[PDB]
């Protein structure tokens, strides 16, 4: 047995795994318990620590997936299942996963932490599309990653109630981020250089922990990828959570009619309910027909977060802050076939005038007729009004930009102009193993297999190109980790990446080309989400 | 002895005088009455038939200009006073000018009726940019343009009343239409073949000719260059017409101190007075600060308009007719000396951020704060958002689209849709000897001078190109009055102009350089104007 596969952390002994790379091995400890199982009278609190035990835990395969829904809407379809759950489900599942180099570090160094999104009512740490042992052997950095508990579990919310106070799930994540502090350096990493990075709501999670102080000194960068904390869909409010968990207790007979009330008889009720009858009504407690909308999410509270992620990034300090934020080409494409009439990933999705119409109220609920009016005006091309192909193009950028791009440009402007060092991307390679339908473009969440090396897989068949393209993304996500400058330390003949300012605006493109310098994350299109649409909901 | 420049009409007999041109020589009858003087008790009413006269009436030079503003803003500026009165001011003022090839056309000959613009307060058929011999000799067609009342002695209106039921300038035009229908025989003209073509607010009152039922019986084709009877400027409501005549009787002391004020006793009162002293406070009932409005407009009042113009554009058949309209390259940019902060013709005009916010409201008067922070909204680049540069042509195109732009496009898709053959063009050339500062660009009227064909004036400094561009102009011109077509029914080899059409929405740029067909009337700055604002503002 090698001697580098046995650590010791504070809780207890670990046996971890030794992965092959093309490039070399790293030794991967996977499914370290960092709480307590948030069982039974657990089910909905707040995690407690692991507590210490004896002998040696076996740390050589992933634990089990948080109770989550499944998708199943194109069954047996690789770009939907990649997502899905690979390992069994329970509410047993709060472990993280530590990846190290061979040779084990024996200088501190810098440590990666990967939060998965799933619009905080699915993910896994143990997706292939998450398999850090390539970003660990080329970058020579410690990764780690962690599972927190989704949907009701994680974010079911009686605001004020001591039963279920909400964000459970976002504790888990700092849990997690706690046990880095006090044991990641006995796999050689660095608890002074711990840098955050997350895709879709594990980006938003990262937003969030920048805006929680018990958080914020638990790391030292953030890398928030197609996802921000103040987006539409990234939080509710104290008065919807609540009615989203009565509505759920209802759908499950709870409170048994009709003893009950209260939110203690309330979340009893639900804590006797096996965890996958309240999967399986999750979605049926959204309140109007919807895409990228979710159920169970980060709740406004006071507590977790004092105030909406809006108010704090405008009032907030970031001095001596780094982020690296981006989105993909296609922020919106993917969320079409979800819902919007008329879109289906075996066709071309030629929308009509009208189904672009309807779409619209789906991709932005909650607007008055007039907003939804002032969308239209804005998206549509009057020089072809009905053109189909145009219209998919458009219900794309509206469901994009109001849901990721405009509230990462936001952020991305509020952070660079209150002393935070900001770099901004947009991912526009589409993957040559892409499966989904071409008109989709480079969608939603896509650029998650180049940060991790995946090309570098040799069973995949990824171009040459793209195992290179992968390599240089690695080199700028270690680079940001290790200094907070995504540019080569010294080389100066490959083009640089200038940082973001809420006045030039300064992002770069990553593709197969070398870095190419543009200005503006869709300034006039982000100018009426941001700015004018507020306005006009105001006076209604 | 040249006996052609003797011509006897219904009225009586009138002797003209020979013009010179580079080309050969025009006979011209200036000053020929069409109607009986507007004074004393006709001041404000409809217009009455010149009677017939004795002897022979001298037509050899301009008669009066009708009583009007004098422009001040620039005293002894070449930009300014080319459009000031340029002989002697009176009421008596109804005459019009026919102008007409040597030898005089033996064949019925096409006639080009022009109806000079100057915001309905102000304009002459004298003026030197409206000479009418080079049009005439280059082109082989008859010429005719009229003087009509223009201000309160045109448009001063109390609706419902006798004494001054408005529109009266508009009833001048006619009047000259009714006499070239029963003159224009005599000077060679077929009545059969009259184009009707003006400039701003004549391109407005030939569009409301095109809406009035007795009148589209007196021509058979319009060209609207830079106005359009839908302006925003061009009409006004029955109760605000009744406001602003009823402060102008208040500023010239109507009615005495004690005295009743129905609408007899105030248009009496309104007569007694010299009009100079009511020209003296026309400006003065203005209802908000504002640039491109007028005090005396037509009104719609349910006789000369039947319904407002944007109405009976909607529901008109106009099958049979041809259209050729147009707009100069910088429609807003003259407008702003008269009252946008920050501007002067004798600076770049380089405005700041706050200038531009507040001549939004000098440009945009009369819509509430949510609308002016729509047209920000959309009218800011928000890239640059404090770029003065950019803030200047922001401005010029937020008034050139408002005023011209847009109601030019809106009229224009709507004929060629409901039956009327339409053209449509963009004036980019500005003239080598223009007097405004370069940052205007191409302004508000400056086409005017190619049309007529002043390029060919001996006595003026214009490029060899310009002279030869004037010719393609007047071309243009007279093919489309004569056929119905801008194109040379021979040349295949020139560029073609292809119709406007509601879908394809083609235009040509008109400058130096071949035809260059493009798509669009500023498309999506106008579907902000035409669709989402009205919206808004029902929403207030
Ligand atoms: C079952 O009902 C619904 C299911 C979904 C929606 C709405 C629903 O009801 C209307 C959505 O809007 C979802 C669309 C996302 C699902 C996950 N993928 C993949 C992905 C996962 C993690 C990171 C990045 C991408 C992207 C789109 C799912
Ligand atoms: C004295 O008060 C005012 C005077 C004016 C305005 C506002 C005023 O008060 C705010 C305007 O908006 C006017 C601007 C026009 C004046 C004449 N020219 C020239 C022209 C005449 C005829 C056809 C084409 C161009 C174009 C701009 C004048």
């Amino acid at each position: 047995e090698d001697a580098e596969l046995l650590v010791t952390v504070r809780g207890g002994r670990l046996r971890g795994i030794r992965l092959k790379t093309p490039g070399g091995p790293v030794s991967a400890f996977l499914g370290i318990p960092f709480a307590e199982p948030p069982m039974g009278p657990r089910r909905f609190l707040p995690p407690e620590p692991k507590q210490p035990w004896s002998g040696v835990v076996d740390a050589t395969t992933f634990q089990s997936v948080c109770y989550q829904y499944v998708d199943t809407l194109y069954p047996g379809f690789e770009g939907t299942e990649m997502w899905n759950p690979n390992r069994e489900l329970s509410e047993d599942c709060l472990y993280l996963n530590v990846w190290t180099p061979y040779p084990r570090p024996t200088s501190p160094t810098p440590v990666l932490v990967w939060i998965y999104g799933g619009g905080f009512y699915s993910g896994a740490s143990s997706l292939d599309v998450y398999d850090g042992r390539f970003l660990v052997q080329a970058e020579r950095t410690v990764l780690v990653s962690m599972n927190y508990r989704v949907g009701a579990f994680g974010f079911l919310a009686l605001p004020g109630s001591r039963e279920a106070p909400g964000n459970v799930g976002l504790l888990d994540q700092r849990l997690a981020l706690q046990w880095v502090q006090e044991n990641v350096a006995a796999f050689g990493g660095d608890p002074t250089s711990v840098t955050l990075f997350g895709e879709s709501a594990g980006a938003a999670s990262v937003g969030m922990h920048l805006l929680s102080p018990p958080s914020r000194g638990l790391f030292h960068r953030a890398v928030l990828q197609s996802g921000a904390p103040n987006g539409p869909w990234a939080t509710v409010g104290m008065g919807e959570a609540r009615r989203r968990a009565t509505q759920l207790a209802h759908l499950v007979g709870c409170p048994p009619g009709g003893t009950g009330g209260n939110d203690t008889e309330l979340v009893a009720c639900l804590r006797t309910r096996p965890a996958q009858v309240l999967v399986n009504h999750e979605w049926h407690v959204l309140p109007q027909e919807s895409v990228f909308r979710f159920s169970f999410v980060p709740v406004v509270d006071g507590d977790f977060l004092s105030d909406t992620p809006e108010a704090l990034i405008n009032a907030g300090d970031f001095h001596g802050l780094q982020v690296l934020v981006g989105v993909v080409k296609d922020e919106g494409s993917y969320f079409l076939v979800y819902g919007a009439p008329g879109f289906s990933k075996d066709n071309e999705s030629l929308i009509s005038r009208a189904e672009f119409l309807a779409g619209v109220r789906v991709g932005v609920p909650q607007v008055s007729d007039l907003a939804a009016e002032a969308v239209v005006l804005h998206y549509t091309d009057w020089l072809h009004p009905e053109d189909p192909a145009r219209l998919r193009e458009a219900l794309s950028d509206v469901v994009g930009d109001h849901n990721v791009v405009c509230p990462v440009a936001q952020l991305a402007g509020r952070l660079a102009a209150q002393g935070a060092r900001v770099y901004a991307y947009v991912f526009e390679h589409r993957a040559s193993t892409l499966s989904w339908p071409l008109w989709m473009g480079v969608p939603h969440g896509y650029e998650i297999e180049f940060i991790f090396g995946i090309p570098l897989d040799p069973s995949r068949n990824y171009t040459a190109e793209e195992k290179i393209f992968a390599q240089r993304l690695m080199r700028y996500w270690a680079n940001f980790a290790r200094t907070g400058d995504p540019n080569e330390p010294r080389d100066p003949k490959a083009p640089q990446w200038p940082p973001y300012t809420a006045g030039a605006q300064q992002y770069v493109s990553l593709d197969l080309r070398p870095l190419e310098v543009r200005r503006g994350l869709r300034a006039q299109a982000c100018a009426f989400w941001n700015r004018f649409l507020p306005k006009l909901l105001s006076a209604t």
